[PDB]
């Protein structure tokens, strides 16, 4: 084994070589003398975080106000006008007219749309009348229904009038009590290519923005009878049954499930009352989709345990509405006593099911339900589980409506996917009270229920046209969130499901994903999620780890936070930006000849001397749309810059004159250093990626091989580069599909910096892509049999070796090719490691189309700085010698190792790309969770409540 001087002298030259191709064919000191000569054409401006996050905060504010004007006005008009109604059963001879959706009988008559195609909606819409959405099961010629519509046909008026005073408003909706929604503007119902599995089910009642506006939080606690006497079709009723009254709760909901057989105990591994959020509910139905039936039937201890685990407050509560609701067929037991000790007062609702067909016993079940202020319900066949789960919702909400004007008060849901195909939307919610009768106080008995809700959506889109990017670094971006830790505004949100566990295979549930779930996990990130979510101001720079886009690099970074809360609403506003971002170039160009030669050089006939230029697909104008091809999109630009005179009426000027400005750079860049070496022998293609979003390969031939994402803010070593403080080496995929490796190189990047004023600007980014041939040339200057010589990255990707056997394989992760090497050294403190979950991801369908799922990844870096290492690689029965070395300037390392062969000691493969997981565990999750903060305002226990209608006394 040769000694450590030798390996030093040749990984010394090895650097040496690769260092100086790199900065002489790349052109970093071209670049920056470029951007340093004029210093006339730009000036230098700062970005305050503080100022920024208040101006962004206070535009979001504004919008929320104004939709909550929006709903107030037609909360207001609803009730007056079902106020002054006069009920009628001659609707044969008089006729209600309307546009009903989801189509192509006597009292009604249907309206013919024109239905024009508009450009906010992704669908043809018409602005003449509204729709509405009636239910499969609800008939449309019932007198309810007639009357709703005779008495709901008043808001077209005030919804045209809302949409005139803002153009920019999205759906309006006015979801009723009795199952039909009428929403504005008209648009036919949603199908999917009539397939049979297409029927629509959608019910507006049961919809979760219409959920957290009919009542407020509740503490349920759902307690099952398990005993033998329930076994066959009702244990299976009652199953499906509990499943649809999970999937009513929400995140502001805590739940637990219990069931009794002459014994109470709790159905899974919480033991107390949980957030019952999506992973939390899968947890309780999967544990209660597995009960049995058996043993004698004990109310008292089963309504004991469910009363005793209603009073811990050890743990995390909503201590606003403490309801239990029993499930059950029947029995001749009342209980006085345990009703008369856990609540004389009546503070806790008990309501009661009663499921399947059978013969028993209905009344202590009517007097548990009509004593406490609860309610009866019967559930014979699943047709039923539907409709009588939902209801309960009417009795929790007689406080409210008693309460009345102070419970007027507008709220914002969770981030969701339009259930008309819009994107991720969040929906203002208003209630509207019964007021028939007010001025004489007559009835006061209907008068309890709420006529229904009513509602406007505002797209994740508004919001990020509110805070706009392109003045900050690739690296700087805004979140915010809300009281819960949940996330209304990321870039590492995208329009899909949440995935839970392992999708086994033989709308409806919000997009919520955490704070901390979006970036990696660090305790100064909880200090700061905890600190915003009670509405404080503050700002914190520190080091921390990134995660580069594509997700196979760790690098570390120091960054600036600073958050403020969004005065009136809930929630709160944050901004990160990177030390080096702290100013940015505007463009001062204002002259006609420059700014025309700097447009002439975006011809797309000019490639020959300016290299295959493409340009990010960003809003320039009102009237260009990003294309997504990108071989027309600079087209439609070079015609609008043309054509349309640069005072841009309706499109910014600051955008098109640093796009026009970094053409001209990079324009000179290219023709005046590029262009004189025109071949280079270990370079294949020479490159160029700007911030005005301007990407350029010289050789026209090998901007075809070019297959990075036009928006410079997408690209990933594009960050990886302005991160790092050296050359960063990118490797190319396995094998993937297409040109690489051999056919295109490897790609080697480095951002150039300048100080023109004392302040530290990273404006680009260049490099070069080497041939594998000429570096390998220059690597043996071996096939060996003995000896193994591999260069990696930080990142355990290969390079480049020397067998002929590895190189063939380039990019592939180390940890699949060598394992024993990679696992020695990855406790060697040379790699660490970092392990993630992604959430919003796809998978097949295993051996238990694609499913929703979780994906655990793994990322490496180099922990600690060491230039050099040794040792022996005693794997038992042999002992192999390696001089792991790293090379400066540069995130390579070179090792030298004894040959595979002359060990047979074989390992297990380490794999670094993502695998399917399940986790974390739940059952851990809930003893030590997260910091919340829950809505103060709860409405229950009004004294002047009725609540003499229960379900069983009536009938
Ligand atoms: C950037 C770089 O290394 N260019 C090299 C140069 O140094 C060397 O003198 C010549 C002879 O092979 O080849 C070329
Ligand atoms: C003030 C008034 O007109 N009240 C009646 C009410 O008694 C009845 O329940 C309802 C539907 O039948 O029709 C209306
Ligand atoms: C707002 C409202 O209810 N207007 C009603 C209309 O529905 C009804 O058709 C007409 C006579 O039938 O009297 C008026
Ligand atoms: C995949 C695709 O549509 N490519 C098109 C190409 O055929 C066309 O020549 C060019 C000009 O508009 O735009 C792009
Ligand atoms: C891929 C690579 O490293 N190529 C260089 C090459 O430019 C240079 O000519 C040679 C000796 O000067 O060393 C090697
Ligand atoms: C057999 C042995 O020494 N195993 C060690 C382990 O104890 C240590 O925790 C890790 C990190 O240094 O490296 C390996
Ligand atoms: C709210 O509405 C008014 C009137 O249309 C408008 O001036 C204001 O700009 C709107 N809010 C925002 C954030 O645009
Ligand atoms: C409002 O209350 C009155 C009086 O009890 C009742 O007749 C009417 O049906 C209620 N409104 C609706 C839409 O049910
Ligand atoms: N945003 C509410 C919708 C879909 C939903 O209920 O999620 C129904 C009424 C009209 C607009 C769409
Ligand atoms: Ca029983
Ligand atoms: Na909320």
């Amino acid at each position: 084994f040769p000694s450590a001087v030798t390996i030093k002298s040749w990984v010394d030259k090895m650097q040496e070589d690769l260092v100086t191709l790199a900065k002489t064919a790349s052109g970093v000191h071209q670049l920056v003398d470029i951007y340093e000569k004029y210093q006339d054409l730009y000036t230098v401006e700062p970005n305050n975080a503080r100022q920024l996050v208040e101006i962004a905060a206070r535009d979001i504010e504004k919008l929320l106000s104004n939709r909550s004007k929006a709903l107030v006005r037609l909360a207001l008009e609803a009730e007056k006008v079902q106020a002054a109604h006069q009920w009628r059963e001659d609707f044969a001879s008089n006729e209600v007219v309307y546009y009903n959706a989801k189509d192509d009988e006597p009292g009604s008559q249907r309206i013919k749309p024109v239905f024009i195609d508009d450009a906010n909606f992704r669908r043809q819409v018409s602005y003449q009348h509204a729709a509405v959405h009636i239910p499969t099961d609800i008939y449309e010629g019932s007198t309810i229904v007639l009357n709703e519509l005779n008495w709901t046909s008043a808001l077209d008026d005030v919804f045209k009038k809302n949409r005139e005073e803002d153009p920019s408003l999205l759906w309006q909706v006015f979801g009723s009590a009795t199952g039909l929604a009428r929403y504005y503007p008209a648009s036919p119902w949603v199908d999917n290519s009539r397939t049979p599995n297409k029927i629509d089910l959608y019910d507006v009642r049961r919809r979760p923005w219409y959920i957290q506006g009919a009542a407020s939080p509740k503490d349920m606690l759902i307690l099952v009878d398990v005993s033998g006497s329930v076994s066959g079709l009702t244990l299976k009723l009652i199953r499906t049954s509990v499943s649809e009254m999970l999937e009513t709760l929400s995140d502001d909901d805590f739940v637990n499930v219990a069931s009794f057989n002459s014994n109470a105990q709790d159905v899974s591994c919480f033991q107390h009352l949980v957030q019952a959020n999506v992973r939390n509910k899968k947890v309780l139905k999967d544990a209660v989709n597995n009960i049995t039936a058996k043993g004698i039937t004990d109310y008292k201890k089963g309504f004991s345990f469910a009363f005793e685990q209603l009073l811990n407050y050890n743990v995390s509560r909503a201590n606003c509405n403490k309801i239990i609701m029993l499930f059950t067929d029947g029995g001749e037991e009342r209980a006085q006593e345990i009703f008369a000790k856990y609540n004389k007062d009546k503070k806790v609702r008990v309501f009661t099911f009663s499921v399947g067909q059978h013969n028993y016993d209905r009344g202590p079940i009517q007097w548990m339900a009509c004593e406490n202020k609860g309610y009866y319900y019967e559930i014979p066949s699943i047709g039923a589980i539907r409709i009588n789960t939902q209801e309960y919702l009417d009795v929790l909400g007689r406080p409210m409506v008693l309460a009345g004007d102070k419970a007027k008060q507008v709220q914002w849901t969770n981030v969701y996917l339009d259930a008309l195909e819009l994107g991720l939307v969040i929906t203002g919610t208003l209630p509207v009270f019964n007021i028939t009768g007010q001025f004489e106080n007559k009835t006061n008995l209907k008068n309890q229920l709420i006529l229904g809700v009513m509602g406007v959506d505002v797209s994740l889109e508004d919001i990020k046209r509110l805070t706009p990017r392109f003045t900050l670094c690739p690296n700087g971006y805004y979140f915010a969130i809300d009281p819960n830790g949940y996330v209304l505004l990321h870039p590492n949100l995208q329009p899909k499901p949440i995935g839970v566990g392992i999708p086994t295979i033989n709308s409806q549930e919000p997009v919520t994903l955490d704070f901390l779930d979006a970036e990696l996990e660090n305790d100064i990130k909880v200090e700061i999620r905890n600190k915003m979510i009670d509405g404080e101001s503050g700002e914190k720079t520190f080091r921390t780890l990134v995660k580069s886009q594509d997700e196979r690099y760790i690098d570390k970074g120091n960054r600036t936070y600073t958050w403020t809360p969004v005065n009136g609403t809930d929630y709160s506003l944050a901004l990160v930006l990177p030390t080096y971002s702290f100013y940015y170039i505007k463009a001062k160009i204002e002259e006609t000849i420059t700014q025309a030669r700097y447009s002439e050089t975006l011809k797309p006939d000019n490639f020959e001397e300016s290299g295959y230029t493409f340009l990010a697909p960003r809003d320039y104008c009102s009237d260009l749309k990003p294309s997504d091809n990108n071989t027309e999109f600079l087209l439609n630009f070079n015609e609008f810059i043309d054509r349309k005179t640069p005072n841009n009426p309706s499109c910014n000027t600051d955008l098109i004159n640093r796009v026009l400005l970094d053409a001209g750079f990079t324009n000179e860049l290219v023709q005046n250093y590029w262009s004189k070496q025109k071949n280079i022998k270990g370079v294949k293609a020479r490159f160029v990626v700007t911030d005005g979003g301007i990407t350029r390969v010289y050789p026209k031939e090998a901007g075809e091989n070019w297959q990075e994402n036009p928006e410079t803010y997408e690209d990933s070593f594009y960050k990886r580069s302005l991160d790092n403080d050296n050359y960063v080496f990118t490797a190319p995929y396995f094998n993937k599909s297409g040109p690489g490796a051999y056919e295109s190189g490897i790609m080697v990047s480095k951002a150039v910096e300048i100080y023109i004023q004392g302040k530290l600007l990273k404006p680009a980014v260049v490099g070069i892509k080497i041939d594998v041939n000429s570096w390998i040339e220059n690597f043996t200057k071996r096939n060996s049999d003995v000896m193994d010589c591999v260069i990696l990255d930080d990142g355990g990707f290969l390079l480049m070796a020397n067998h002929d056997d590895y190189t063939n394989q380039i990019g592939r992760f180390f940890g699949e090719i060598d394992p024993s090497l990679m696992r020695h050294l990855v406790n060697i403190s040379v790699y660490a490691f970092n392990k993630s979950y992604d959430y919003q991801s796809v998978c097949e369908p295993g051996a238990a189309s694609k499913q929703s799922c979780i994906t655990e990844q793994t990322q490496y870096f180099f922990d600690n700085d060491s230039k050099s290492f040794s040792g022996v690689l005693d794997c038992g029965n042999c002992s192999r010698i390696f001089h792991v070395e790293k090379l400066m300037n540069t995130n390579l390392i070179f090792i030298m190792v004894e040959s595979k062969g002359t060990c047979p000691c074989d390992t297990r493969l380490l794999i670094q790309a993502e695998q399917t997981s399940d986790g974390p565990d739940p059952c851990d999750m809930v003893k030590q969770p997260r910091y919340r903060k829950g809505p103060d305002v709860c409405f229950d226990n009004n004294v002047l409540e009725d609540y003499t209608d229960c379900g069983g006394v009536s009938g």
